[PDB]
């Protein structure tokens, strides 16, 4: 009975199973206090002032209610090598690669995880508050939403979870005696500190471990205070645990933005798009379109949960409540919609601070008034001349989604939005056209399976490489199975590449807002317009089908050129990759698409 240690709320008012989860872990971790979060502005405002007084965060005096946290340089990112999924059988979690280690996940035995847990959690919250965060992933009470409870000893996690999820008393009220995902987090620095605290940022890099136990609906994370390791709704819940549940239950949990696009005729369509890192995701989600009379609005910028409704529509929700975006590169010039979003009520992590109490980072493209100086994310004076960057490359804004000037009016609709197109993206200086369209659902799944990360060297199928909750081959089979659902209205699948270059190393396409022109083509293709030419790789825009008005001389022949020798090498590369990494778990349909593509190229 830990009743005597409760400093907000009451163990008595919690649902039975929630109380068991709290108390059981209070027994294990030995926190000094238990704070049951209410999600109120009062609670939030006071928690921030507290962190401020303690030096954990600084207030950003130039803005309305914005804050800056600077971490221990050892704890600056989601850490893949410490991220594991626990299942009875390794093969259910990752395929067995022909040689070496899987690139598609990282399994740990139940036995090894048990030893790891015992080595970390007993007594780990001594002298700290355990916060109890009741949170909804997705609009509160939506049939597509799922509830979690996160226990944490980090006020930073509490504040960031309030922005990134729906959290507080109303969630407990909606949960009742229902099922929830159990989320346990600790920074792993019980008091009295065994080791020096760096930058007022509690962490334990040596023992950092982020574990997922899908059969137990548990996520357990130790030693990192940061982002994807500590905000458990984001990746651990909404991709890793969720993709497994989606597999079980017949839906999809994906690393996709969701956008709503309206043509000049006022007709609106929703599209989902998966991109690997540095391939253009945030710029597309926040697009300020250049074509007159087009509108682009954002439902979500990172994760999508999608489920076919009774009518066969693939309905998607954004399970998040906020944007947890990479700050560097967010440009006042070319990403105005992100910039507007983050002007108030935003928590920044590891960015630079200007002497007038503003934020700064590489690629902001905003000259400072003469006189204004810059303090780096390492708390050192900094000048544009310097060797090291002023902001960590993985530094972040954490901002409420409702503040996005282009947030879609249906971004919280409980039944989700009807997805009519899915886009897979990449970054290839050569050989891959600006846009092409899959020949079929099965071809589309192959195209997602063949995705590469920036530069085209490494594979990031479906932009899910770090995030698969289970065996990737089985994931492909799951996608392929959607085709056999009666009445399913299967979205059209496209692949985009903003980054193709000419022989000089210059981009052949201007991109950014100009990508509205590619959306226009996709939109028309969904409506059944005859604006496509068949090629060995799929459909591409016909001559003159793209609106190039205003762009001057665009070399569409090169931008859309398909080379036999390039595509021969590409098919051989995909073949090798799928054999090595997926092998016995590769679906028949995928192998069949590989053979079909190889054959179409061979006839060039
Ligand atoms: N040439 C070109 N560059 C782009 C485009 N979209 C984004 N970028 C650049 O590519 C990099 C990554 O873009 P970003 O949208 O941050 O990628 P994300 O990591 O997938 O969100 C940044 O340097 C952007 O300026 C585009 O349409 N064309
Ligand atoms: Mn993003
Ligand atoms: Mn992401
Ligand atoms: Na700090």
């Amino acid at each position: 009975d830990f009743s005597a240690k409760v400093i907000q709320g009451s163990l008595d008012s919690l649902p039975q199973e929630v109380r068991k989860f709290v108390e059981g872990n209070a027994q294990l971790c030995q926190p000094e206090y238990i704070h049951i979060c209410d999600g109120s502005e009062e609670e939030y405002g006071r928690l921030l002032a507290h962190m401020q007084e303690e030096g954990v965060i600084r207030k950003l005096k130039k803005y309305d209610n914005c804050w800056l946290a600077l971490t221990d340089p050892r704890d600056v990112a989601r850490i893949e090598s410490k991220t594991v999924i626990i299942t009875q059988e390794q093969r259910d979690t990752v395929p067995i690669p022909k040689s070496g280690q899987s690139q598609l996940g990282r399994w740990m035995s139940e036995e090894d995880f048990e030893k790891a847990f015992n080595a970390r959690f007993p007594g780990c919250m001594k002298g700290r508050t355990m916060y109890v965060i009741p949170f909804s992933m997705g609009p509160l009470g939506s049939p597509l939403a799922k509830i979690g409870i996160e226990l944490t000893d980090s006020p930073y996690v509490v504040a960031s979870m309030r922005i990134m999820t729906r959290m507080g008393t109303s969630v407990l009220e909606a949960l009742g005696d229902g099922e929830f995902i159990k989320c346990l987090h600790s920074v792993g620095c019980p008091l009295p500190l065994k080791k020096p605290l760096v930058n007022n940022w509690a962490c334990n890099p040596e023992l950092t471990l982020i574990a997922h136990l899908p059969d137990r609906r548990e996520i357990i994370s130790f030693g990192s205070g940061y982002g994807g390791n500590s905000l458990l709704g984001k990746k651990c819940f909404a991709l890793r645990i969720a993709s497994r549940l989606a597999k079980e239950e017949g839906w999809l949990a994906e690393h996709m933005l969701i956008l709503g696009i309206t043509n000049p005729e006022g007709k609106k369509k929703y599209l989902a798009a998966a991109f690997p890192s540095a391939c253009g995701k945030t710029n597309l989600a926040m697009m300020n379109p250049t074509l007159p009379g087009w509108k682009v609005e954002c439902v979500g910028d990172d994760i999508a949960w999608m489920k076919f409704d009774a009518q066969g529509n693939l309905r998607a929700i954004n399970p998040e409540n906020g944007f947890f975006g990479v700050a560097p590169g967010t440009s006042v010039k070319t990403n105005p919609n992100a910039i507007k979003t983050i002007q108030k009520n935003t928590i920044f992590t590891n960015v630079a601070e200007t002497s007038d109490g503003g934020v700064y980072w590489e690629g902001i493209d905003e000259p400072l008034a003469p006189g204004v100086t810059i303090t780096s994310w390492k708390n050192k004076e900094w000048r544009p001349q310097d060797e090291e960057p002023c902001a960590h490359p993985n530094s972040r804004f954490c901002t409420p989604a409702s503040q996005c000037p282009i947030i879609d009016p249906a971004w919280e609709s409980p039944e989700g939005v009807p997805i009519e197109g899915i886009i897979f993206g990449g970054r290839r200086p050569a050989g891959v056209p600006l846009v092409y369209e899959a020949l079929s659902w099965q071809h589309g799944v192959f195209v997602g399976a063949a995705m590469r990360s920036e530069g085209g060297i490494m594979h990031d199928p479906f932009a899910m490489r770090p995030f698969f909750g289970y065996n990737f081959g089985k994931y492909l089979a799951h996608w392929l199975s959607m085709a056999h659902r009666p009445a399913a209205k299967l979205p059209k699948i496209f692949h985009v590449n903003w980054f193709r270059k000419d022989k000089n190393g210059k981009f052949l396409w201007p991109g950014f807002g100009e990508n509205s022109r590619v959306l226009e083509w996709m939109f028309g293709r969904i409506e059944g317009e005859d604006s496509a030419k068949l090629t060995p790789i799929g459909y591409v825009p016909k001559e003159d089908a793209l609106n190039l008005k205003g762009l001057g001389d665009v070399n569409v022949e090169e931008l859309f050129g398909i080379s036999k020798e390039f595509w021969e090498k590409e098919v051989e590369e995909i073949d090798k990759y799928l054999e090595d990494q997926v092998n016995a778990d590769l679906p028949y349909e995928i192998e069949r698409e590989l053979r079909a593509l190889k054959q179409r190229i061979s006839q060039m």
